[PDB]
DNA sequence: CTGTGAACCCGCCAAC
DNA sequence: AGGTTGGCGGGTTCAC
């Protein structure tokens, strides 16, 4: 039973939501300070580093799976903006959520 | 690009 | 003499 742990695999299946790290902090019985040290030192990722780096993952996969828009996926994957998910899209991956898309349905047509 | 304002987040450190 | 906690300061990152 650990509440660190619940935490994550909510934001996990929340991530479409958008909220604080002190939400975070709060829905795992923390304070901040603690919060912060104990994610970063199970997760290896500091929470709102994180949480990008994840909301970007789901933005890969919807990219692949799905036909939204690039500005209809950054709303399913919690970006606030779209000019963010192009942000730290490019930052992480390499290139623009557009850009990737289109590589990668000329390079796997079938999936 | 540029700029303002808020959020994060990690070292420091006294305090259990 | 081992360890975890949590406010606080404020450079760096995020967001608009």
């Amino acid at each position: 039973s650990d509440p660190l742990a619940e935490v994550v695999a909510w934001a996990l299946e929340h991530l479409h939501e958008q909220f604080d790290v002190e939400t975070l902090a709060a829905r795992a019985y923390m304070s901040r300070r603690t919060f912060d040290r104990r994610f970063r030192s199970l997760t290896g990722s500091a929470p709102l580093q994180w949480l990008i780096t994840q909301r970007v993952l789901q933005a890969q996969r919807l990219l692949e799976t799905s036909d939204y828009s690039v500005d209809e996926v950054a709303g399913r994957c919690g970006f606030r903006s779209p000019v963010a998910l192009r942000g730290h899209f490019r930052r992480q991956l390499g290139s623009s959520p557009a850009a990737y898309r289109a590589a990668y349905r000329a390079r796997r047509p079938q999936g």
